[PDB]
């Protein structure tokens, strides 16, 4: 009698008994909620299939240096703040430079900085400021630079914290409402963990250097949504950092308006619809930048022409 409907009749059997994402087909659209935070980047949004982080879950993102995992975070943050949301930052590498979260649009004046001493500690009061329910966004900064009291006084394994940590503040971070990032690093650990507990799990790497005549004005870097248990997983995104100047929308909306037919070429000479924006990314990005108008409604398009 019928797979389609039997498989479903199961299908569905299962995720009563192991939350949504325990099954899905890549194809699916679905949703069935929101609670959400921008990323600051439209194409890693739509890649994760429901406009951003999901809140009350935690995140991992993990890659090389230099790769993105923090930018995108600070601005998972500025995002989460500029909405009335309190962000707690738990850094433990001593590296977060404020000059360049402030010009991401974090208020960084009001952003919580706590700076452990113990891997254990750190996943203490990070436990803590998630159950004081005001938090809506912490961010964890190395995964790596979580070692115990030993190690650092004087066997195991890190990972146990972790599993002790995380298996509290899981379910915690849920009824609370608060999206947990945690940055990993690349050595190519708690890491096991943390992969099995994180909703939504992050690849993100710096497939290449970007130029713009002068040098290295940033770098293009790629997502991959690696594990996804609120939507459908391995999806993927692009986008371009700018050196000391974070994601850049414009292009990002460039990037987007010719995958989804809205803006044009013709001799390299990106135009929307008649008007023209100019030949090479490199120009048709400082038209969007400066005329916000039209950069507005070609986010308008896009942003209709999908999900919310
Ligand atoms: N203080 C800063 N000032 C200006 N640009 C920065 C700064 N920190 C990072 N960037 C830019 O962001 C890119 C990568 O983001 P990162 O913050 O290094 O992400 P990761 O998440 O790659 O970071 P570690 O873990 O490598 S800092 C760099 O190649 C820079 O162009």
């Amino acid at each position: 009698p019928d797979r389609e409907k039997a498989l479903e009749l199961a299908m569905a059997q299962i995720d009563k008994n192991f939350g949504k994402g325990s099954v899905m087909r890549l194809g699916e659209e679905v949703r069935q909620p929101i609670s959400v935070i921008p990323t600051g980047s439209i194409s890693l949004d739509v890649a994760l299939g429901i406009g951003g982080l999901p809140r009350g879950r935690v995140i991992e993102i993990y890659g090389p240096e230099s790769s993105g995992k923090t930018t995108v975070a600070l601005h998972a943050v500025a995002n989460a703040q500029a909405a009335g949301g309190i962000a707690a930052f738990i850094d433990a590498e001593h590296a977060l430079d404020p000059e360049y979260a402030k010009k991401l649009g974090v208020d960084t004046d009001s952003l919580l900085v706590s700076q452990p001493d113990t891997g254990e500690q750190a996943l203490e009061i990070a436990d803590m400021l998630v159950r004081s329910g005001a938090l809506d966004i912490i961010v964890i900064d190395s995964v790596a630079a979580l070692v115990p009291r030993a190690e650092i006084e004087g066997v195991g394994l890190q990972a146990r914290l972790m599993s002790q940590a995380l298996r509290k503040m899981t379910g915690a971070l849920n009824n609370s409402g608060t999206t947990a990032i945690f940055i990993n690093q690349l050595r190519e650990t708690g890491g096991k963990a943390l992969k099995f507990y994180a909703s939504v799990r992050l690849d993100v790497r710096r497939i290449e250097t970007l130029k713009d005549g002068t040098d290295a004005v940033g770098n293009r870097t790629r997502v991959k949504v690696v594990k996804n248990k609120v939507s459908p997983p391995f999806k993927q995104a692009e986008f371009d950092i700018l050196y000391g100047q974070g994601i850049s929308r414009e292009g990002s909306l460039i990037d987007m308006g010719v995958e989804h037919g809205f803006i044009r070429k013709s001799g390299s000479w990106f135009t929307y619809e008649g008007e023209q924006l100019g030949q090479g990314k490199e120009n048709a990005r400082k038209f969007l930048l400066e005329n916000t108008d039209v950069a507005n409604e070609i986010e308008k398009k896009i942003k209709e022409k999908l999900g919310i």
